């Protein structure tokens, strides 16, 4: 069996890039599935980033994208509260790109206690007195939407702390967890992936390089998951990762490059 | 019970009971100079790991109280020499802030990096940072034995709730599923024991004064002593009976202050 799909769930990080620079045989991978004329929609966990910084970063590796082939956590978060309540005042942890897509979607950046919602996402410059205004914010009670639950984010000089750092901490010290969470594995990135692609999940394959997130995001929304071995999960820690992770994905390819050719 | 049984020995909060912060209560001063002229034995005990013994005794002599080394167990001093004991000289990577670390180093315990280090030792720090959050974050993955000051979620400062030292610890937990392998300070039996070993009294002798439910009541009916909830801190007696409820224990006996428990033995 091959992982013949109408469309094309694709993680950034890992399989087409890491950081600014390309791995070449993801680009080759995505070059010719769109030269095949499969729907691909790329969805990424990034909640520093925005739309836009991404959309060029892709373009930088050679790809042709339009705004509607990509769906980043910020902007994905953005868009989520814009729906539930237009111009709605919001209190962030954030940093400068979520900010953007915050404002971009018509959002108004206010202090944790004229907040309607709590936003929690990673910041590089995180410190005391933000974690005391997202506590209070928690304990009013009000609306929390996390950009993704990432717990580490897996760089090269070793692990850091993700957003689930965040939310960790206030879930902890409350008891309250996101009401919301959207990046990847939650359905809510995913469902709205599946909408933007016009597509049912018996339709669209979940590609990604880690299956606590790409596999997992795969199996909540019942798409077949190719997990590649260009990122985190190598030929050396596949079987452990199945293990500590719990999961197997349907497909397993060195790159997607290697995925494509299967379907010939 | 109105009246307060005739206790050889007091193991007594701080902040809410004798001062808040830099500010002392002035019925809190009076309780402990009554019970130090009825020849009572007396320790006080605090949560605190950003400051050092040396300056909660100044703060304490600050209110004009008459007291000696052996009189204060802090979290801080209380940590540092759990480890100590434990392994001489140990090395250690903490998150924590001038005041512990001022008490790690008079232990005789050697400040290295997460890469290093023998124990992670978790503090609350003002300012904790993404990189000190790595590191910690680093540490915890490693396995190395782990150790918290005190496990408080939240930190009722004057001004409003701020995180505790249990912040850090929801943190490293979510991301790694590790807890601390020792919590020092109260409710924890840890920094309680060593107070009663330092009265040199059993725990039918000592009452546990404090102005929290869930931390001074807690940590007396952990080592099985009686409690004392005072109610110049955060309990008042408008929010007494919300606190009962919310913290889900009793104390054995209420009064407004220090001056008041010793006014009624
Ligand atoms: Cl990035
Ligand atoms: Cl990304
Ligand atoms: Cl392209
Ligand atoms: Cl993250
Ligand atoms: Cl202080
Ligand atoms: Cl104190
Ligand atoms: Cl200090
Ligand atoms: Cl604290
Ligand atoms: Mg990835
Ligand atoms: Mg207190």
């Amino acid at each position: 069996m091959m992982p013949d799909k109408k469309g094309y769930i694709i993680d950034i990080d890992g399989v087409i890039g890491k950081s600014v620079t390309p791995i070449p045989e993801g680009v080759e991978g995505v070059k010719k599935l769109k030269e095949l004329g499969k729907k691909i929609i790329f969805v990424s966990n990034n909640s520093t980033r925005s739309r836009r910084i991404l959309l060029e970063r892709l373009r930088s590796f050679g790809l042709e994208v339009g705004e509607d082939e990509i769906l980043v956590a910020t902007y994905a978060t953005a868009r989520f509260i814009a729906r539930e309540k237009p111009n709605a005042k919001v209190f962030t942890t954030g940093e400068e790109g979520l900010i953007e897509e915050l404002r971009l979607a018509g959002l108004e950046i206010v202090d944790y206690d004229e907040a309607e919602y709590l936003v929690v996402g990673s910041n590089r410059k995180i410190n005391f007195e933000l974690m005391t205004k997202a506590l209070r914010a928690c304990l009013r009670g009000i609306r929390y939407i996390a950009t993704n639950p990432d717990r580490i984010f897996p760089a090269e000089d070793g692990p850091i702390p993700g957003t689930g750092m965040i939310i960790g901490a206030l879930y902890w010290m409350t008891g309250r967890e996101p009401d919301v969470v959207v990046g990847k594995p939650s359905e809510v990135i995913m469902r709205e992936a599946l909408d933007i692609l016009g597509l049912d999940a018996k339709d669209v394959a979940v590609v990604g390089d880690q299956i606590d997130v790409d596999v997992a995001a795969g199996k909540a929304i019942g798409a077949e998951t190719v997990l590649v071995l260009t990122g985190v999960t190598t030929r050396e820690n596949l079987d452990q990762m199945i293990e500590r992770h719990g999961l197997k994905p349907d497909y397993v390819f060195n790159s997607l490059k290697d995925m494509v050719e299967a379907l010939e």
